[PDB]
Parts: structure tokens; C-alpha cells; sequence
């Protein structure tokens, strides 16, 4: 006649690392490091991304022929470019702070194209010869959309002087370029005049464009170059242009209503139309856990990023093939529980209370950890040139320096409180253990195992007795006082 | 007759968290999350600040007729300026390098204005014309009071070369300027010549500036700009000036020295007459522990700004089981016992069970808050408009440290809570230990926390069970013949 | 008549901290900060350093005179320049994007010298009259020996329309100048040509430089100037270069294959021909320590810097569950036990527990070491006067992290050196509970963690209580009158 208490076991393979000791098998464990993407690219936060194909924000803005004339997207949360965008600046040249005004169109809320300066307001200049073999439609000799190349007309180039007051509410985006010519001859064939400047003014702009003619190595067959120009003209202010010759001027601007930054993100992953808080180049988190390792470039309110394979928190016992020597797997029903073998029947029990103590406990212990990291804002990826490889190194440094930090805190965290949790475990048992001790002082021997040794017989009701902490200890005191032997 | 032991129970209502539990009421508890600020703007380290006000550092630094003439103080500690300064370059325009000129006179050890060019040294060209209404002063036009607007004199502009030798031991900052005509008839109704340039050239800079006839959009009443530009002449070094038109010389220069940085703060406060080491755009931080959530934009050797409404850390006992709650009845300690006698009844307190506590978790909250490591940093937003990437890199800098910082002390304070109420728990029960081994049979393990005493013991015993001094010899026969 | 739970004692000095207890003298002990570095700058992963003694990157690159040597490190890990160079550029002048430029040479896999342009390919020029006293050489005017200062020939300087298509399959910087006269007169008598360009074009450079005559201050004796430029020529691509005058042509360029990046380092100490994974300006770190506080500026596979000076993790026990302890006997384990009978007494130790705890505190040590993820970075100084605004940012970043992993890792000291001495407690406890069971009736508990045999036990039992094999029937109750 014996009573025991001891823990459960189950047929959990899941091991567990503490501080102190290493592969350690439990019976429950969850992982608080999110590896499951959606290998798509999601709206964020409702809204849909700007899903450039094998074209460059700059193609799409200028206009490259080979790029989608009207995306009439109005509204986007990222900008997806491919790695290496196809058709990009036909005509060779460059655009003036390309990855600033990149990061400005990185989230806009409203883009709307608007004609400024229709062809018509071009009487002594010509409008039609403007194209080139770089810029090809359907084979054919082309421009780009949104801009006019202008040449002489009647070997005569006047001077031009044109003003565009910005008349809507909203901010319009005006881009607007030069052309270098080759040559002299090419100069005066195009632009009847041999010296020549673009001048551009605002409240705020003041530009003296001047072409540089020389010669060049030949990019998509041509040796001359165009440089673009842009600039946010607020409400009721004007732009005013004058050149004589080599300007490529706006014909269409936009309207961009701007409140709030994202990235441009370089992924090739198809839109897959769902949405997510979260989204890397690869696939899109929808998670709670606060670290994860799919990727480091992500968008949006994610989780830490961290150089972990596995972050398994215990959330039980240790499992078995010190007192009690291991744990019951015949206990299917509890977590800590009662044991017992009198005359009439041998069963396992389980205490309720003391179990569902500890499940609450160790389950706050999980969302302690996993909510603390409420902490969660806006992300970017990258966005730096050539010549600004020193401010890369800094992003780098930065985003190394914040992944050491995350892994080491959270591997150690969760090496530190595994250890606590197994100890808060095993002393639950021993209170259990110092329960039964006091209940029963000279009525039952140490057995030493966990187990307690009846001098007295107890039924399953007595049984039962000792469990639900319903025992009456002088009882059964003279029984025992004979039992002494 | 019985003996007890128990904890120490109070009227509070603090709450803290554990990592296991929550909502956890506590006798004693300490915030270590500074929340208040002194609401003015004070002196960092010893030096008054230099409140710019309603004027930008361009318009101080070129003399806006609307900022303060005179430099009332030689140093300063960080510079304040409003959100929209209301007077900055008159005439419109632009200051080059203005955000790296900002940061250079955030903090500066010695700042003197000199006359390096008088208006004597230009005797050819006028010295008195140079005004615009964009530049008003007391109902007239005017202009910056620290450099001179030259004109044409008797239609003649006589190509200028000036040079000025820094003499002062000190480096020099030295400011000109561009001005951009707007038409050709502009341009030769204030210098004669259509065609004009500037050449500026040190030991270490070779600048020509050409200007921009253009039209442009009317600011204040002016189409024409003005481009103004600086430098820092070396203490043995030379400047050379050399124009034929549209120079915007410089008049007055000042002598810097500078040993030290701190960003610009844009606040309204107004400057209470205080010292801090640690300032905020809404107040002044007078503390010692290691988190805030004051503001972001500090200045200083500062606590470190969290996402936390509260850090509380538990250094006492739970408030109100085995020992069937605390002791609202204890008075003089932290644990203790309970005689329960016919020759009387109280309550007494282990003294030195208790000072080992409260000095150890005195230990625990002051280890956490000494800890603390207080690097002086200036932190602003000193970024253009065509530099919002770099701002981005700064706010995602600002942006992981408030996550790291918030997430480390919110779980500090958790797990450390958690310990701190069992070490509570075992210094209990480490107390009932000591009277269970002096007394087995002697006594009752009534299981409650409670000890049930076969034998009558005097309030001279109880003491010395206390004392751990209990000779169970003394009547170990009364217990055999009580147990009946 | 007595046996004893124990646990060791020994003749440390060392003392650690904790979070609740300040100064304890402990048994075994492990510093997780390293101190010591050998005081050479040495290999990094096998590749050598370029150690410019007293010479700019400039200097080596356009090829000073008085740098001492020619291009003979063909790959490097990172460069190492003093402080203030002396050499530099000894015509004044500049280098454009001189820094982005030292960015991308820090570390470079191949790098040759290559004549590009001989001097044979100037028929029409004079190349050998120009030399100035600024680049002196051996007592006699010089010049850069990587470029050469184009001059009239027979009062003539025909246009130079000259192209250099790359022929190899590496890339290739080239490096070309121009060269700012202080004179009108200067200008003819050097160059024949009043008004000059040079223009410079590639596939994706597209330049125009015009000279600038104008009064400068004099530099090294030269009120003249020269502006250099490079550009990094890709394998198929092809330069172009056209020029009035004052060309300072390239003649050699670098070939030029990189594949990762570093940072130029600023320390006087020399090679020791050692190879390490980290390198600091005051010497090496071989260590496998997660926290370092030797310098903050590291190149490679580094510790973390911090700015403790002893992080000391405990290992075993405090240092004079028995109340007094402090066994100073037991030498050969930390738990055990000791007996007393008629044949006499002496200390006995556990083995199953001692190791246990050994494996216990080591694991944990090597855990925080192990646990700590080394990456690859190159801490520098890279901005110029006019980014101290991004210098900021930097210092933000590094001071930010420095605060971060000190607390940290001082808090991670402090909680785990109490867990571990409180688990050792634990683990005697452990032992005294075991024996106390084992002697269910036949013994007595005097207190002290000590246990009195009411019947002697001998030599031949002390084991079988201490194996777990005592035969409590076998010997039982034979003196209950020894209490009486
Ligand atoms: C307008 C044109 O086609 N010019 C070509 C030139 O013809 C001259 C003619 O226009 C003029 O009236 O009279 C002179 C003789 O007095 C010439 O007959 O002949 C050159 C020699 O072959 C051509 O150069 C070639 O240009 C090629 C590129 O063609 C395009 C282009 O597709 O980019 C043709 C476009 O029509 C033209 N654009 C405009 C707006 O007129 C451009 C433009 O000239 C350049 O892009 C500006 O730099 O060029 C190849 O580059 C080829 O290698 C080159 O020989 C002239 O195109
Ligand atoms: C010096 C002056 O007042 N010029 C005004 C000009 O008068 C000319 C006269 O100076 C010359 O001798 O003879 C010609 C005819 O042969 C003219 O009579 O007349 C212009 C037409 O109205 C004025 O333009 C107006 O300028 C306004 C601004 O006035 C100021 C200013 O307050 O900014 C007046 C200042 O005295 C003057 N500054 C200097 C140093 O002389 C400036 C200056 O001209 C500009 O700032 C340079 O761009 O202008 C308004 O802008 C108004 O809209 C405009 O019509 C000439 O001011
Ligand atoms: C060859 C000669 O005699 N030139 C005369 C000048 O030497 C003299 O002005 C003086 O120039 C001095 C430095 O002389 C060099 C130099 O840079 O070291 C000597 C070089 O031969 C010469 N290089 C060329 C390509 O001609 C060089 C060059 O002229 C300048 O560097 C151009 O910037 O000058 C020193 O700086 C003296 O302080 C200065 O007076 C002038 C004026 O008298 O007449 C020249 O004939
Ligand atoms: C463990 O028990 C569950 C009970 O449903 C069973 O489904 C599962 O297959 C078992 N796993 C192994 C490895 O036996
Ligand atoms: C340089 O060489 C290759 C092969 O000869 C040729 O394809 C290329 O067009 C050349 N580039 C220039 C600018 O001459
Ligand atoms: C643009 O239009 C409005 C209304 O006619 C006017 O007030 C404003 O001054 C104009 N801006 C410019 C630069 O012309
Ligand atoms: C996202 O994760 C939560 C649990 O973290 C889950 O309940 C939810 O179904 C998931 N979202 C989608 C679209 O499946
Ligand atoms: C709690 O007790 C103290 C005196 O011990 C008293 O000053 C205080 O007002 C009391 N607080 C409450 C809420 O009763
Ligand atoms: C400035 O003054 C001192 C003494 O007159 C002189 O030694 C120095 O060369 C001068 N510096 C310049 C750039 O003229
Ligand atoms: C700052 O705080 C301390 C501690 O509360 C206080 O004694 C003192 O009045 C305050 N004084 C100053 C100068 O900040
Ligand atoms: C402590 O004992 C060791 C021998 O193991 C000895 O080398 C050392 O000098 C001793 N230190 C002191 C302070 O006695
Ligand atoms: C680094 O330290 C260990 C231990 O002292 C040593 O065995 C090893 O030789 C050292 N390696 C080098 C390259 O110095």
C-alpha cells in the first residue's frame, strides 16, 4: 500500500538547450522564431505595391517606350523593381538625385499625369523629329513619352521663354533635361545655334544647364548623352524655362500627394493578391513571434531579424524513456499527479490544480516574451550608389551591429529562462511531495522514490483522501502505532 | 500554545508583473523609469545655450536687420530655434553648407565678431546703395548688417582685388556672397560690366562664381537670389577676393574656437535660469536612472528613451496559501514570527533575516541602475530635403535602440521580479526550517505555517527558539505523555 | 558519532559580484572580457596589411616622389596610413571624392601598375619640363611619377584628342589632373593657350574641366594648384580624353579586381609578420572572449567592445548545506561529506554531484561565449570636414551599441553569477536531504547539516549511506536509549 506523485511523460522528441544543460528532451515546446513565408508579394496594410516589370523608375517615369504608358495606379505602398531593370534610360544619360526622388516615390498617395506644356505650345520649334534608335517602338525610331526633344525649325532655333504656373492643390513633379550633342556639326544640324544653355527657375530653383560636347564611348549606339533634371513645384508657384538650344522640355508632370516613406524593393516573387504587415523580397510574414530569420531586407511591422535556426522555448517536462527517479507515461490525463496501488486497484491520477497552476504560468512565461516586443515600427532595404559606398558601409555596420544584438539576447534568453522553467517544474513537484509529508507525519514511511509508504491500509476513498487534501490523520494513528514493528 | 511565521503586509496597492504572473500587489516597489522634467530650458554642463529667437542661424550669422547685433555670450552649449524661424534670409536666397555651418556652431568655446573689411576699403564703388525692401528695417530698406552689398560708382565697377591676412591666432569664419541679377538691364544698372564673376581663394579653396541672369518666381518681393558662401580662414592664412561685379563682400567675420558638438534643438520653451546635464525640446531631466520616455531628441549624458508608460521593479513582499497570506499585524519587519501563550500574544520580526533582504534587493534595484552606462550625445534631425535617405538611416538607428532598449528593460524587470519573490519565499521558509529542526516531537506541524507546542512554553522560551536556543531535553517527556 | 554535508574551501583571492551581493570571494572564476593584445599590427586571415609609412593614399597612388616606394603589395586586407601623412600631394591641390576612393581600395584582391600611355605619344608636347620644387626628389625640381604635366612645344599646345580603349579583362583606375596657373602671363608661358578645357569621356563619364586662374595663398611655395580625377575604366570600355591645356595626363594606371571591403587604419605601431582574425591600432586579438575594451576602432572577426574592465563569471562557491561550510580539507571534488567514528575521522567527496556542477557552470560559461555571433567589420573614420554630420551618425551608432552591450553584458554577469552560487546551495542540499531520508529513524539532526548516529556508525556503513545502498533493516533502532 503506496501512494507516489510524479510528473508526466509523453512521446515528445523535441529537445531543448538551458544554460546549464544541452539537448534536453521535453514533453511540450514552442518555438518563438517565425521561418514560414507566403513566397509572394502582398498589398501592405491595404494597400497594393507598384509592380515594376523589367523597367526602372526612371523608364517608367521619363516615359521609355518599351514601359506601360499609364500604370493609373494612383496609390502604392512599396515599389518592386527587378534586380537588374531591362529597359531603363534608352537614351543614354543619367537623372539628377535618382535615388533621392526614388525614395520619394517610394509610398505616394496620390499620382496622377497631367499635360503642362502641350505641342502646341511649340509654333517656331519642331516637335516630330525628336527620336532616336535607343528609344525603340515596335522597331521603329522613338522618344521618350513624356518628355519632347526639340530641334530647329527652318534652320532657326528661337530662344524660348515659357512659364507653367502649378494651378492644382497638389504638388506636381516636373522633370525636364539636356541633351549633349557630339560634335559642332552635330550641334548646329540638330540646334541651329553653336552655344547654347537651358535655364530653369521656381521660388526655390535656379539652374544654368550648359552641354558638354565631346567625345564618348557609345552606349545602345549613340556617343551622346542626356541628363534629366526634376523638381517638386508646390501650389501657385511657376516654373520658368529659356533655352536656345539642346533642352529637352516637360510635356507631362505629375501630381503627387506624399505622406509617408517605404523602399524600393528588388524582388522578382509575383503579387499574389493578399495582404501582409510584412513583406521580404522572398514571401510575406504573417506572424507574431518576435524574431524571425527569412530575410533582412522587409517591409512593414515584422519581427526582429536574427541568425537562428531554431529559438524553442520549454513549455512542459522533461520527457523520460532525485526522488522521483522520472516520469509517468501512463499519467495521460495531467500534468502533476497522484499514484496509487492499495488492495483493491492500482490507478494514476492527476492533480487538476496544481497542473493548470503551472500551464497558466509557463503559457504567460511564452506570451510574456513574445508580447514585451510590442516594439514594432517601419522598415527599408537599399538605396545607396557607388560613390556612396561609405553610407552603405554604415547602414551596414548598423543592421550587423542590431543582428548580433537580437541573437545573442535572444539565444541567451531563451538558454536562461528554459533553465528557470525546468526548476519552476521540478519544485512544483517537491510542494506536492511536502504536502502529502504533512498530511500523513508518522502514519507512512520515506520510501525515498517519491513514494510513500503506508503503515495503514487506505481504500481508492482513502486514496482520494489524500489527494483532494482530505485526510484524517488520527484515524488511522493507533493502526499505525501497532504497524511499528 | 502555538508558534507562526509569516510575512509583512501593508495598506499598498502597487502593482508589478512577472514573468510567470501579473498583477501582482507588493508592500514596497521602485520605478525605474524617470517620467518628469522641469518643463524650461537650462543650461547643459555649466553653459547657457544661445536662444535664437524668431531668427535662423543664417539670418544671426549674415546681419538680418530683424536678428540680435550683438553676441551677448561667447559660448554656448547647443543652440534654439523654433520650428519655423520666422527671420532668416531676407533677401532670398541661400547659405551653402547651411546644415554642416549649423553643426559646426552648435557648441562652440569662443565666438567674436571682428571688422576684417572695413567700408573704408572701397573707394571706387558705392558702399550705400546696397538695400532692398525684402530687408526692412524700422520702416526702410535695409540689408544684412554683416556684409555689404557693392555697386557701380560714377557707371563704373572697377574690377575689385582685396586680400585679408587672419592675424587673430583664432580661425575665422568668413561669409560672401552671389547676387543674381535678373535681366540684362539689371545687371548693368548695378554693375556696369553685362559679364561678371567672383574669385575667392585661400591655402585651401579656389572658388569662381558666375551669376545666374534668370527669370525667376518672386520671393519677398524679389525675383533676384542671393547665394551666400563661408569658410574658415587658418590662423596664418590668407583670403582672396577678386570681382568685376555682383559681390556681396564681407564686412564683419568671427573669430571661432571650437572644442566640442551638440546638434541644434528646436523648442519654445522658455530658458528658466537652471543647470542640467541632460536637456530635452520640452524640458530639463534631472535623474539618475537608466530609462525615460520624456523625448526622443535629447541632449546629454541622458537616460536611455524607451516605448514604456512604467518600469516598476518589486523590492518588497506580495500584499494580501501555505503560510495562509502575510501579516497585516507586523509591524517592525519584513519576516517574522508569532507567539501564541497563555502568559501573552504578539508579533515579533527577524532583525537580521530582514536587513539581509532590504539590502539585497536595495542591492538589485541599485545594481540596475548603476549599471547604466551615460555617453554624452546630441541628438537632431540636421538633414535637407535632398537628403531624406540618410534621415531614414538615422531613424531606423533611433528606431532599433528604442526597440532593443525597451525590450531588455521590460524583460529585466519581469524576470528579476519574478526572482524577487522567491527569494522572498525562500527566506520564509528558510525561517520555518530553523524551527522545525529544534523542535520535532516537541512540537506539531499543524502544515498552515504554524507550529503547535505540546509543551507550555514561557515568553522567555518563545525568545529563544527565535534565539534558536530551544533545548528539547528541557520537557521532551511532556510531549510523550501529551500525545494521547 | 557524526557525519557532515560539505561543501570545498580554498585559498582564492578572487572575488565577484553579484545582483544582490557586492564583493564575493569565490573558488574558481572565468573573465569573459579580454585585456591583452600583442602590440604589432599583423596579417589579417593570411593577406598582408599595405602599410604606407608616412604617405598618403594620394601620395603612393599618383606617385610622390618622396614616397619611399613603388607599387609591391599586389593584394592587401587593409590599409594602415598615419595619422597626419607627410608626404601626400606635394604640388598643392586635391583628389576628387578622395574618400570614397580610400573605401574602395581598403581592400583589394589584385592590383598592378600598367603603363597606359607612354610617353612616346605626345610627339607635339614637351613631357619633360614638368617637374616644380614642391615634388623635390633628391634635391631638384620633381614630379608625380604616375602622370605627367603636359607643356608647349615650340610656343604651340595643339588640341590632344587622345583614346585608351581597355584591352584588359580586369578593371582599371585611371587618374588624370588639371592644373590651375596664377596668371594670365603664367598661363601663356606654360600652355600658349589663354582660354583651356579638358574634357573626359567614357561610357558613363562625361566631364568638362576649366582652369581657374585666380590669387591663391601660397602651399608648399605654389600659389598654383592641381585638381586630380579618377575613373574606373571597365574591361570592353574606352577613355577619352580632349585638351586645350593644362592636362596633367595619366601615364600609368592600376589594374584593379575587388572583391570586399575594409577601412584604412590609422596607428604608428609596425608589422610583427603575425597573422590574426582582428586587428586593432594598438595590436592583435587572438581570443575566443565574447567582450574586449581594448580599442574601439577594430578590422575584422572581433569581440564585442565594451567599457568594463573585469567581467569576471563565478564557477564554483563562496570562499571562507553547512551553516559555516568553508571546508578548506576537501580538495578533491566541491560536494562531500565527512566522517566520524571510532577508527577516525577525515573528508570524503561526491562524485556524481561534484561533476554535475563542473559540467553545469562550465556549460554555462561556454555558452555565453559561444553563444555571441562574430561578423566581419572594419570600424574607421571615413568623413571629411564637411560630413560631420554623418560622422555623427556614426558616433551615435558606435557609442549606441558600446551603452548597449555593456549593461547587457554586465547585467548578464551579475544575474547569472547569483543563479549559479544559489543552484550550488541547491545541490548540497540536495546531499543533505538524500542522507536525511536514508536515516529515517536511527539518526539525529544536530542542525548543522550535520547528523548524530545514536548508533555508531563505522567506516564499513559511512559508505553505504553515502552509495545510496544503506541497509536500514540491517542495523535499526538498536540503541533507543542512547536518547533515553
Ligand atoms: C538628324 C539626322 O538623322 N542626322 C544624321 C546626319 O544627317 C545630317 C543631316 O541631318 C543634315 O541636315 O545634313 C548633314 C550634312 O550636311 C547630315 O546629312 O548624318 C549623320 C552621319 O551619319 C548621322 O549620324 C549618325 O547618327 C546615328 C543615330 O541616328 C540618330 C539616332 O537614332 O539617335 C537619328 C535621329 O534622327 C537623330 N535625332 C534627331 C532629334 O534629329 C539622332 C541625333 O542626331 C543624335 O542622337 C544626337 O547626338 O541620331 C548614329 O549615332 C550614327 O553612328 C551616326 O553616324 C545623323 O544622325
Ligand atoms: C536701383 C533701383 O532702384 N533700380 C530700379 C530701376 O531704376 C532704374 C535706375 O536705377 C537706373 O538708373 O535707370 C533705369 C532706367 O534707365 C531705372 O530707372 O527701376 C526698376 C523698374 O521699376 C526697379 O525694379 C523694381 O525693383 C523693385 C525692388 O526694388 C529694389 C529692392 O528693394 O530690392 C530697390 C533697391 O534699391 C535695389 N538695390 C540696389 C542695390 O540698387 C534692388 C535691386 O534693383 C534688385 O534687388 C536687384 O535684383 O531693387 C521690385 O523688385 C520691383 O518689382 C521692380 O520692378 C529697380 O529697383
Ligand atoms: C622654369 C622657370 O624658370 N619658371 C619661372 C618661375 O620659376 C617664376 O616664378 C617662380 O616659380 C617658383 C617655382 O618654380 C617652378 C616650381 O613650380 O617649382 C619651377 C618649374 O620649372 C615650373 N614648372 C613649369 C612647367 O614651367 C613651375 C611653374 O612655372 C609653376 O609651378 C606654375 O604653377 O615653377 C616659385 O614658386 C617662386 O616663388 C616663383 O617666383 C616665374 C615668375 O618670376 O618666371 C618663370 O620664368
Ligand atoms: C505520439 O502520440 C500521438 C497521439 O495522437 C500520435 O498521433 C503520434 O503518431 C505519436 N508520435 C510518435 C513518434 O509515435
Ligand atoms: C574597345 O574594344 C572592343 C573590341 O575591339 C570594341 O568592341 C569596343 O567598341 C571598343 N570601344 C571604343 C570606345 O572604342
Ligand atoms: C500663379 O497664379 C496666381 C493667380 O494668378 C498668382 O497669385 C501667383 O502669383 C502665380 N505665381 C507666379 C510665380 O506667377
Ligand atoms: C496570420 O497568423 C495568425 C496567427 O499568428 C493566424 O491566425 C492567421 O490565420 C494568419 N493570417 C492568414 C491570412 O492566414
Ligand atoms: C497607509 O499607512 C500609512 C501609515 O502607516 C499612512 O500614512 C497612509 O495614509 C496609509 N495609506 C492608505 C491608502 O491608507
Ligand atoms: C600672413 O602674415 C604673416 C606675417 O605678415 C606671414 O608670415 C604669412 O606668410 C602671411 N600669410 C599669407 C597667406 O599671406
Ligand atoms: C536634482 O535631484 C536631486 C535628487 O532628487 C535633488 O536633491 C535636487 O534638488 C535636484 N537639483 C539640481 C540642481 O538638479
Ligand atoms: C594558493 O595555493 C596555490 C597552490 O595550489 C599557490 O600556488 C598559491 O601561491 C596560493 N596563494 C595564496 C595567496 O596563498
Ligand atoms: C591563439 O591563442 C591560443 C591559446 O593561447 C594559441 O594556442 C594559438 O596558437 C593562438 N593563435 C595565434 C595565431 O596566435
Amino acid at each position: 500500500d503506496q501512494i507516489c506523485i510524479g510528473y508526466h511523460a509523453n512521446n515528445s522528441t523535441e529537445q531543448v538547450d538551458t544554460i546549464m544543460e544541452k539537448n534536453v528532451t521535453v514533453t511540450h515546446a514552442q518555438d518563438i522564431l517565425e521561418k514560414t513565408h507566403n513566397g509572394k508579394l502582398c498589398d501592405l496594410n491595404g494597400v497594393k505595391p507598384l509592380i515594376l516589370k523589367d523597367c526602372s523608375v526612371a523608364g517608367w517615369l521619363l516615359g521609355n517606350p518599351m514601359c506601360d504608358e499609364f500604370i493609373r495606379v494612383p496609390e502604392w505602398s512599396y515599389i518592386v523593381e527587378r534586380a537588374n531593370p531591362a529597359n531603363d534610360l534608352c537614351y543614354p544619360g543619367s537623372l539628377n538625385d535618382y535615388e533621392e526622388l526614388k525614395h520619394l516615390l517610394s509610398r505616394i498617395n496620390h499620382f496622377e499625369k497631367i499635360l503642362i506644356i502641350p505641342k502646341s505650345s511649340w509654333p517656331n520649334h519642331e516637335t516630330s523629329l525628336g527620336v532616336s534608335a535607343a528609344c525603340p517602338y515596335q522597331g521603329a525610331p522613338s522618344f521618350f513619352r513624356n518628355v519632347v526633344w526639340l530641334i530647329k525649325k527652318n534652320d532657326a532655333y528661337p530662344t524660348i521663354k515659357i512659364s507653367y504656373n502649378n494651378t492644382n492643390r497638389e504638388d506636381l513633379l516636373i522633370l525636364w533635361g539636356i541633351h549633349h550633342s557630339n560634335n559642332a556639326e552635330e550641334q548646329t544640324n540638330l540646334y541651329k545655334n553653336p552655344t547654347t544653355y537651358i535655364s530653369v527657375g521656381t521660388s526655390t530653383l535656379n539652374q544654368r544647364l550648359v552641354p558638354k560636347i565631346a567625345t564618348r564611348s557609345q552606349v545602345n549606339g549613340q556617343r551622346g548623352r542626356m541628363d534629366f533634371f526634376w523638381t517638386i513645384l508646390k501650389p501657385d508657384d511657376a516654373i520658368h524655362f529659356e533655352s536656345n538650344g539642346n533642352f529637352i522640355a516637360p510635356e507631362y508632370a505629375y501630381k503627387i500627394v506624399k505622406k509617408g516613406d517605404s523602399t524600393i524593393m528588388k524582388s522578382g516573387v509575383e503579387y499574389g493578391h493578399c495582404n501582409t504587415k510584412c513583406q521580404t523580397p522572398v514571401g510575406a510574414i504573417n506572424s507574431s513571434m518576435p524574431f524571425h530569420n527569412i530575410h533582412p531586407l522587409t517591409i512593414g511591422e515584422c519581427p526582429k531579424y536574427v541568425k537562428s535556426n531554431k529559438l524553442v522555448l520549454a513549455t512542459g517536462l522533461r520527457n523520460s524513456p532525485g526522488f522521483i527517479e522520472g516520469g509517468w507515461q501512463g499519467m495521460v490525463d495531467g500534468w502533476y499527479g497522484y499514484h496509487h496501488s492499495n488492495e483493491q486497484g492500482s490507478g494514476y491520477a492527476a492533480d487538476k490544480e496544481s497542473t493548470q497552476k503551472a500551464i497558466d504560468g509557463v503559457t504567460n512565461k511564452v506570451n510574456s516574451i513574445i508580447d514585451k516586443m510590442n516594439t514594432q515600427f517601419e522598415a527599408v532595404g537599399r538605396e545607396f550608389n557607388n560613390l556612396e559606398r561609405r553610407i552603405e558601409n554604415l547602414n551596414k555596420k548598423m543592421e550587423d551591429g542590431f543582428l548580433d544584438v537580437w541573437t545573442y539576447n535572444a539565444e541567451l534568453l531563451v538558454l536562461m529562462e528554459n533553465e528557470r522553467t525546468l526548476d519552476f517544474h521540478d519544485s512544483n513537484v517537491k510542494n506536492l511531495y511536502d504536502k502529502v509529508r504533512l498530511q500523513l507525519r508518522d502514519n507512512a514511511k520515506e520510501l525515498g522514490n517519491g513514494c510513500f509508504e503506508f503503515y495503514h491500509k487506505c481504500d481508492n476513498e482513502c486514496m482520494e483522501s489524500v489527494r483532494n487534501g482530505t485526510y484524517d490523520y488520527p484515524q488511522y494513528s493507533e493502526e499505525a502505532r501497532l504497524k511499528r514493528e
